[PDB]
DNA sequence: CTTGAATG
DNA sequence: CATTCAAG
DNA sequence: CTTGAATG
DNA sequence: CATTCAAG
């Protein structure tokens, strides 16, 4: 019973992350850009239906909050089966361009894997939800990732922002992997001789026994709740002799 | 008055020529080669009407015969002007990739002009009429470029092939350029100060002075003449301080 | 919807 | 160069 | 006319 | 992948 001897360690019992120990994030923009406003093109009702639930949680989660800036990006409609179940989906191409760049710092699957041991069998695997979410953007960033508005009748302002590192965002990936690696640094510390691998929201911690193991995830759980993020009960990977971990199966002394 | 004072040497008034110290071309076939017949697409009446002139002449010349053979290649009725004056040009694709390769000899235009010396200005250029037609292909190796004819009523026997080298040949350009470098070889031996360029049917024939020129072109057209070789004296640029030859412009102590 | 690389 | 694909 | 490389 | 080009 892992769920409920750390309840603020997942998304299911601890509510949305916020990393607390991470300053907010602030974008540095290329030496010439200027502002970009893009005009939204016209929403269906049905997709702006869709839409409004999750705008609404995130306004509700602070996530969002109404602004006037002069940058904009559309937002698009996204659906999955055929034309059910919506979610917001918005174009940053025209941001990410007047962004500076950053060197990508994330490790490729591929390289990241082999850094495990034959020794170290008993994995756990946990992927955090809302990953990006969990990392406060700088106030004076905020006016770049905003987006325009309208609800069926009675409508917010005009424009909303994130107030928290978007979807979307060239840099997100790069920013959160390493902000978790911060996080963490203590935690690999304390645990010389466990195993943890990072790709962004996907880790991979890995013990020579079933004892480490249990020994480890609690201990991992305990940080990560602590340190304001949140693994997926759901989907969670705990102490198995076999684990997914991205794409790849993990099984009988390898990866 | 050099038309005068050279006949044998010039189209006009020597007839069609033929290289009397060549013995007739054997055409080797690749190893694994078969005899191929290709269906001849049916003729309108204006293109065979167009072509026969043209046919009757090569047949008057003998350099064209009756024949029964296991090859056959398509003639194609190719027009200039809007929609007149034809003449036969036959598709030898098939037989030129059932033919073993040679080694491509002729240089290139911008090699050869190098070999002149800006001490050898005063050029005399000449073409050379029908200069495949001049090289007899041995009759063992006529029967592979056959093609059919049909004269609108009394039509002659059904297929007719060619008695020298054909144009549309993938090798004719080659044999023709060596086989001149061999009858000119001697020529070459007996003007030590002469330049010769030959790239394929055209002659570029330089000199130090104009006397010199004027006695070297006499003695080229009384050999080429003599070996059987036809020049065309409507182009024939004799003498000259300046001359075009393989689409340039020789002028001034240089090409 | 808009984009830009990848295919046909 | 009209389409398809993959993405934000 | 039929082909095969080069462009769109 | 439909067209254009260049050729035999």
């Amino acid at each position: 019973t892992w769920l409920s001897d750390f309840p603020q360690a997942w998304a299911e019992t601890g509510g949305m992350g916020l990393a607390v120990r991470q300053a907010p994030l602030i974008i540095p923009l290329k030496a010439t850009s200027t502002p970009v406003s893009i005009k939204q093109y016209p929403m269906s009702q049905e997709a702006r239906l869709g839409i409004k639930p999750h705008i609404q949680r995130l306004l509700d989660q602070g996530i969002l909050v109404p602004c006037q800036s002069p940058w904009n990006t559309p937002l698009l409609p996204v659906k999955k089966p055929g034309t059910n179940d919506y979610r917001p989906v918005q174009d940053l191409r025209e941001v990410n361009k007047r962004v500076e760049d950053i060197h990508p710092t994330v490790p490729n699957p591929y390289n990241l894997l082999s850094g495990l041991p034959p020794s170290h069998q008993w994995y756990t695997v946990l992927d955090l939800k809302d990953a990006f979410f969990c990392l406060r953007l700088h106030p004076t960033s905020q006016p770049l990732f905003a987006f325009e508005w309208r609800d069926p009748e009675m409508g917010i302002s005009g424009q909303l922002t994130w107030t928290r590192l978007p979807q979307g965002f060239k840099n997100s990936p790069t920013l959160f992997d390493e902000a978790l690696h911060r996080d963490l640094a203590d935690f690999r510390i304390q645990h010389p001789d466990l195993i943890l691998l990072q790709y962004v929201d996907d880790l991979l911690l890995a013990a020579t026994s079933e004892l480490d193991c249990q020994q480890g995830t609690r201990a991992l759980l305990q940080t990560l709740g602590n340190l304001g993020y949140r693994a997926s009960a759901k989907k969670a990977q705990i102490c198995q002799k076999q684990v997914k971990y991205l794409g790849y199966l993990l099984k009988e002394g390898q990866r």
